[PDB]
């Protein structure tokens, strides 16, 4: 593939986001660093502009799949590197059940050596006591299947899947989520057959770190096939 040997190393990365949820607008910076040759992030995020006005776990999917690792038998199916260095557009809309949803819009490509993803989010709809608003989530994370399809009139793919928030009383906040990739390039990619990601991630904190924070380890591979 194109862009395959630009993540045979480690790569930096760069996360910048741009969110307003009811009407609180705030900033989150992250830096890290992602090795695809084993599925492999590592991450720490900032709220800038202070307090984060939503729980750091609904922003986890939001916050690179292009670091998914891709076993040799599956290399064909890799869309997300396949569209570098010039990038994709990630979409997606997140429902979260019987509460708002957000929308968001990023790009991914690399600038120089570094992989960035710029996001802009927009959350809709929130109860004000509602399990998002209300700081209701435990700061944890769960596993989970990510199923992707290609979308060949649109020259890209289609991912949905469903993220399980364990709630602080033991119950489950369900956020359903649709999501669309496309090149931003004019050159060609990789068209997937169905197959998914597995996830697994951990959430951490920094005792250092004054500021509103949230470290993340990451490890997602392709399967499926």
């Amino acid at each position: 593939s194109k862009g395959e040997e630009l993540f045979t190393g480690v790569v930096p990365i760069l996360v910048e986001l741009d969110g307003d949820v009811n009407g609180h607008k705030f900033s989150v910076s992250g830096e890290g660093e992602g090795d695809a040759t084993y599925g492999k992030l590592t991450l720490k995020f900032i709220c800038t502009t202070g307090k984060l006005p939503v729980p750091w776990p609904t922003l986890v999917t939001t916050l690179v799949q292009c670091f998914s690792r891709y076993p040799d038998h599956m290399k064909q199916h890799d869309f997300f590197k396949s569209a570098m260095p010039e990038g994709y557009v990630q979409e997606r809309t997140i429902f979260f059940k019987d509460d708002g949803n957000y929308k968001t819009r990023a790009e991914v490509k690399f600038e120089g050596d570094t992989l960035v993803n710029r996001i802009e989010l927009k959350g809709i709809d929130f109860k004000e006591d509602g399990n998002i608003l209300g700081h209701k989530l435990e700061y944890n994370y769960n596993s989970h299947n990510v199923y992707i399809m290609a979308d060949k009139q649109k020259n890209g793919i289609k991912v949905n899947f469903k993220i399980r928030h364990n709630i602080e009383d033991g119950s489950v906040q369900l956020a359903d989520h649709y999501q669309q990739n496309t090149p931003i390039g004019d050159g060609p990619v990789l068209l997937p057959d169905n197959h998914y990601l597995s996830t697994q991630s951990a959430l951490s904190k920094d005792p250092n770190e004054k500021r509103d924070h949230m470290v993340l380890l990451e490890f997602v591979t392709a399967a499926g096939i």
